[PDB]
């Protein structure tokens, strides 16, 4: 009865995804790319990916999904046990969101639709990302997940930031982030060996014709 | 026994400063500014403000101490008892933070400091924050509060962020954003009434000639 708006091409969609399928949780997939239209800002109120639609009504951004997945659903916890724990996932989390996945995205024009970005985007980028990396390095356990030794939502923010914060590194920015973080190297292999992620990756190759007609008729 | 690191002319310092106010909470402040130093990064791995300190060690980001708050401290209640109306709130103020504070942020420079921002830079606040309203506007209960009919988290972001995006707004950008926005003045004004920001606001103009020695070197 939960239903995952989105597309399979979206990061920030496959982490609710992912959620989901590692919680063993009925739901069904609606295609929707948000964006500006006004029926789209009526499902989401800023345009982004995904919602989740439940009895309730919608809600969108994917932290505060997760939140109410855990919260509300049955299956496999994505959190520890104590409130400072809870809490350091949650630091974690948001760390890898604001610090690593948002300044990629100010270069995804370029690394993935081979649209160069302006020199002080690209700067900034790259001041900001080896910061974020910094600070995942910093306060991250990686043992072998990133805030200790279970699978939580920092995992989930980790795996579906990192890669494209580390393609946007080396297509854009000459850097590769991960070459000297192999913690953080580990576990990116680690999560692409979950067994959820085939069905994922097969589910994102099949929706990118979609997607990028979607992107050249706009 | 909480402590929290921070500094008075912080808006997310004080958006904590008001919800352990509010809840009637025990707490000692301590000058922290954050930044890229070795021994601040010890502190706040990014180096933003605040900080909190507890028992179990360091927790930094607003909206992840303003959880944790919640979940551990004893006081009135910030947030809905059903899950599903706590969630709208943090989407609410998960809305606020990255769609109108942080956009305006990239602006303070300009606004707060009388160094002039690129055009570039200029022009995507103006566009982030006209989108940041206009979500507010739609997703917000304003009843009268953002979320609903009761103070919430959601409120103590809107009213230290809603207040320096305006002044970037007239400031930087030549647009009053809470001129066609009347539920949002009007909660503003009611937020200014609470009992506490006082207390806030003297705090403030208290520690701002230490902040702005901090900056000069």
């Amino acid at each position: 009865s939960l239903k995952l708006y989105g597309f399979s091409v979206s990061n920030y969609y496959n982490m609710v995804k992912l959620a989901l399928l590692e919680k063993g949780l009925t739901f069904e997939e609606v295609t929707f790319y948000g964006g500006q239209a006004p029926q789209a800002l009526e499902v989401s109120p800023r345009g982004k990916v995904p919602v989740l639609e439940t009895e309730h009504g919608f809600l969108s951004e994917t932290s505060v999904i997760l939140d109410y997945i855990e919260q509300t659903q049955g299956g496999k916890a994505l959190l520890p046990a104590d409130p400072f724990g809870q809490a350091k996932v949650r630091e974690l989390l948001k760390e890898i969101e604001l610090y690593i996945e948002l300044p990629a995205r100010t270069c995804y024009a370029e690394s993935f639709f081979g649209m160069s970005v302006e020199p002080l985007i690209k700067e900034k980028a790259r001041a900001d990302l080896l910061a974020g990396f910094a600070t995942l390095k910093r306060n991250g356990r990686f043992a072998p997940y990133v805030a200790g030794e279970q699978l939580t939502l920092a995992d989930l923010m980790f795996c579906f930031s990192v890669d494209l914060a580390n393609a946007v590194g080396k297509k854009v920015l000459n850097i590769d982030f991960l070459a000297d973080f192999p913690q953080a190297k580990a576990l990116l292999q680690l999560m692409g060996e979950n067994p959820h992620m085939p069905r994922i990756l097969a589910d994102k190759e099949a929706s990118m014709p979609a997607f990028m007609e979607m992107i050249r008729s706009g």
